[PDB]
């Protein structure tokens, strides 16, 4: 009916290990497992619709999906959607080819060519700092890392964990994370502004998973995934 009305879950089709469509064409990842677990304790029915990230924010407001299982919090962002508490903290890192000159911080990236996720927290963050001219935008963080690997740019800034997972999966073995633990993010579910029902439905499920131990059980599965 209303509570039995299938909840449609949006997410990025290419953001491992948090969320991604796997080789078998199946929704997979930490977020997915978390969402399925929540659906189970809250008695919800969910449909996963993972897609290009450049349109999931829209689709939330557009109502094409009812919630996003994995999105980083930000002021500009809170002004249009409501976030539940976060289920994880996402650190970023600066990646470079091994040979290349190391950088100890993102200020050292001024004047250098830099790849990064199209409109992710770091895109916005480095734009607001005059980097925009010296930076290439990619559909996925992995595309950013491929360009770096291919000597197609000088550095890349992407979420640490996905970075490592991507380096392994796509065999970008000339890449190393040089500048680590910089710019931590609060990552979690989010629903359309003023949808306190759904919002509370998810927050409660998350809170429940944390008190029963299922949350940590799921998190321990995905190495490197941190908790708030
Ligand atoms: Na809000």
């Amino acid at each position: 009916r209303d509570r039995h009305r299938t909840i449609v879950v949006g997410g990025d089709r290419d953001y491992p290990p948090y969320e991604f469509i796997d080789q078998n064409g199946k929704p997979a990842g930490y977020n997915v497992e978390l969402t399925r677990a929540i659906a189970e304790v809250m008695g919800m029915t969910v449909e996963f619709r993972l897609g290009a990230w450049s349109e999931m924010f829209s689709a939330l407001k557009s109502g094409r999906v009812d919630v996003l299982q994995g999105i980083s919090w930000s002021e500009k962002r809170a002004r249009q959607i409501d976030f539940t508490p976060p289920h994880t903290i996402v650190y970023h890192a600066i990646f470079a080819r091994r040979d290349s000159p190391p950088a100890a911080g993102l200020e050292d990236l001024r004047g250098r060519k830099v790849a990064l996720h199209r409109d992710g927290i770091m895109h916005e963050y480095l734009a607001e700092r005059g980097y925009g001219k010296d930076l290439v935008l990619t559909p996925t963080p992995a595309d950013a890392l491929r360009l770096l690997a291919a000597g197609g740019c000088d550095y890349a800034v992407v979420a640490m964990v996905p970075g490592m997972y991507i380096i392994r999966e796509n065999r970008l073995t000339n890449l190393v994370p040089v500048a680590r633990s910089i710019a931590a993010q609060r990552y979690g579910y989010a629903v359309r502004q003023g949808d306190a029902e759904l919002l509370a439905r998810f927050s409660e499920g998350l809170a429940i998973l944390r008190k029963t131990g299922q949350y940590e059980a799921i998190r321990a599965k995905w190495l490197g995934v941190l908790e708030p």
